[PDB]
């Protein structure tokens, strides 16, 4: 019907890209919100493939799931529920990053119950201000670890902290160092620091620390929109089958309301998915497709289930059953995920993560 | 972490305020997309048990989905790829809805594989120019379903299409329509062909448009409690979906307070509804500050004695009962239709149903 086609090849590539971007720095991959919608268990085994040391995600439970399909790799988890139990986290090995108090002693009572040693990193308030420990807090925090360590209830394994060449990330860099410092003053050792997101690994190799975060970067959408692909390859294409062609005559309108009305006698296609599979609905009327080499614009409202586009009055090359590509890396010359993003009013980390309904996941092994 | 809860009573209430307006015509509930993001399985039982006659969706595949999950009652589809099989749907009792020749001509090639008499629709164009038969095409239809008939590989159960607007009822092109339909069943006289029942009416001229109602409705959106003509008011419905998320932090930061909602738009919170927003949060509107992240977002408590505590209920959407935000709220906000709001929910937000 439809498929949103991941390209462990390009996953593979932009992985590698990544690596030479962050020199020495070991590089965690980011495969929160099931793999920025590519898949989170299978992006995860092609970027450990190529490379990458370890994953980050945002919950516990994204962790688990990793865990459950096997994944072995080392995992964070840094997004947690006032009164989480984080007891199943560290029976199943996985890293917990805390940004609060609270947090620390709701994981150290976990500690306690369930005897498993937490590995634990520190999630550190840089300006950031949604959440992280502040500076003010930073001294009690430090002080608690240390104890917590002594007594191998927690192994100290980082330091974090989250964001180009605007100044305020040259800002940002220098609170962190400060942080790592008065934990240096203090006598609390971290194993690793990182502040770097894609952008920052990619755009601000100075700022980069022991390990670096990527996630938009992995699937090859480009960190800083405006510097172009950066040397990336987009992984995900998403497409469907024409599911039927027919030709229209000048006055007549497509569509629910009637908003387009043919100005000329034309062919049409009708593509058999739309916004409940996640086709933005803003889009009616904007976006254009790739079918068998040529972009066909959009005609008329998006509905629920499907969409129109025209395949203009010129001799007919579409055929039912052919495919149609909505976006993708662009090197067939379709459009890509920042173009969708540039005409909705968003970024392309919403556009992958819009695919659903009859949009199937499929992937392309590298 | 979040839910979209679905109140089946309010499911239940609008299947009944719909039944009032449909009178004599029989009532087919639309449940396709997953019952518009509810819940096709459970919207459906429930509105049966609210007096539906049938179910429609738009795929072989969603009506297989109701099958597998123990629903017998009579199931409508109506959009078919290229290459589909309808050998599975014969075997399963599921009607077919055909929009060409050519579809038919595979409908039957199916009928003779599986030894099972297809129940048929037929889809007609009156204006919409998507997909379904157009008058200059209907003849040779006609024709073929009649030696089919004659031969018992069909069942000639209905005749169908659908409406340009969904929302406007008093436009003329909705009288156009229905007298278009009427046309198409004088053709279908003269081929001496008839048809069970005949159906062209969506929620808005179920509600609205009662003079151009046929012999069935097809209701969708105001079975899920949301209003056909939003520029009419609640239309006497009761929206069931119901989003939340719990606090999952508060921060102190003019001086105020923020609350952080771990949800994002990955799991359907539209980015450009940032700083735009609001929430209800212990019976006070909290405005939305900075932008949707792709797992969380944020508001403002307002500056004070806190009155919310990690935990508590923030409500996104809803029918607007307890002075929350309804999705056509949203609708209005992002510049879409609450039908694509409803379809939105994902990722972390958990379908969940209360009882009616
Ligand atoms: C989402 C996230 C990342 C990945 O950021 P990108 O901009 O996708 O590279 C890294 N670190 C944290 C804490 C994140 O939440
Ligand atoms: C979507 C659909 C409906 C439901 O329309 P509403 O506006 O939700 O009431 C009815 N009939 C068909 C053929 C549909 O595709």
């Amino acid at each position: 019907l439809a498929e949103a086609m991941v390209d462990l090849g390009a996953i593979e590539h932009n992985v590698r890209v990544l690596r030479e971007h962050a020199g020495h720095a070991q590089l965690m991959a980011v495969v929160k919100a099931d793999g920025y919608g590519h898949g989170a268990t299978r992006v995860a085994q092609t970027a450990l493939g190529a490379g990458a040391a370890e994953l980050g995600v945002a919950t516990v439970d994204e962790a688990l799931a990793l865990r459950a399909d096997g994944i072995t790799a080392p995992v964070l988890a840094w997004l947690h529920p006032p009164g989480i139990d984080f007891g199943p986290a560290l029976l199943a090995d996985v890293q917990v990053a805390v940004s609060s108090l609270r947090q620390l002693d709701e994981l150290l009572h976990a500690v306690r119950r369930t005897g498993r040693t937490a590995t634990v990193t520190v999630k550190v308030d840089t300006g950031l201000n949604r959440n992280g420990v502040g500076p003010a807090q930073f001294p009690a925090m430090l002080t608690a670890l240390r104890q917590a360590m002594a007594e191998d209830a927690v192994r100290l394994r980082g330091l974090m902290s989250h964001m180009p060449d605007d100044s305020i990330n040259d800002v940002q860099a220098q609170r962190f160092t400060a942080f790592l410092a008065q934990a240096r003053e203090q006598g609390v050792r971290f194993e690793v620091a990182h502040l770097s997101n894609s952008s920052a690994t990619m755009a601000r190799p100075d700022l980069t620390f022991d390990l670096v975060r990527p996630g938009i970067a992995v699937y090859g959408l480009s960190p800083v929109p405006a510097l172009g692909d950066m040397g990336l390859v987009p992984a995900m294409t998403v497409k469907c089958a024409v599911a039927l062609v027919k030709s229209i005559r000048a006055g007549e309108g497509v569509s629910y309301g009637h908003t387009w009305i043919a100005p000329r006698d034309t062919n049409l296609a009708l593509l058999p998915i739309g916004y409940a599979d996640g086709v933005f609905r803003s889009l009616g009327g904007r976006l254009e497709v790739l079918i068998n080499g040529r972009r066909c614009p959009g005609v008329g409202r998006i509905c629920m289930d499907q969409f129109m586009v025209d395949l203009g009055p010129g001799p007919l090359d579409v055929a039912e059953g052919d495919e149609a590509i909505l976006f993708g890396p662009g090197i067939r010359g379709e459009p890509t995920a920042q173009d969708w993003a540039d005409l909705v009013g968003t970024i392309h980390y919403e556009v992958v993560t819009s695919p659903r309904g009859r949009i199937t996941r499929t992937y392309r092994e590298a």
